[PDB]
């Protein structure tokens, strides 16, 4: 079986809007999401239907875009450091699970190099 999802919302978890997590959403997650190798990458692993029965015994803290684009239309996080790191998870579960040079790690790096790019322009929190 699959495990549930990541949360999108908590209702203990404090609420956040910043202009650094508006430009995550607005120019990052943008980016990232209509680049051609996000695919893999937009909702969580469904270890079930690509037979990867170990999946979830390697990556115990699985983190995918799909999961990332709620949390912050949800205002799910306190900080953009929140929202970096999840974005950091999701790129090293699928180096952690997949042999170097894989198809689905090269995508991942042609994702993080371009993730790096994007926030390279992050601005000042006003
Ligand atoms: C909607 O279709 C997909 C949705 C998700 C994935 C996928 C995503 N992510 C993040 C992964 O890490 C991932 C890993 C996958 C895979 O088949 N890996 C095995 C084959 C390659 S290996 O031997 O390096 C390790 C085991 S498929 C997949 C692949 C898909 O189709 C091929
Ligand atoms: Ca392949």
């Amino acid at each position: 079986m699959n495990p549930p999802p990541p949360e999108t919302s908590n209702p203990n978890k404090p609420k956040r809007q910043t202009n650094q997590l508006q430009y995550l959403l607005r120019v990052v997650l943008k980016t990232l999401w209509k680049h051609k190798f996000a695919w893999p990458f937009q909702q969580p692993v469904d270890a079930v239907k690509l037979n990867l029965p170990d999946y979830y015994k390697i990556i115990k803290t699985p983190m995918d875009m799909g999961t990332i684009k709620k949390r912050l239309e949800n205002n799910y996080y306190w900080n953009a450091q929140e929202c970096i790191q999840d974005f950091n998870t999701m790129f090293t579960n699928c180096y952690i699970y997949n042999k170097p040079g894989d198809d689905i790690v090269l995508m991942a790096e042609a994702l993080e190099k371009l993730f790096l790019q994007k926030i390279n322009e992050l601005p000042t929190e006003e």
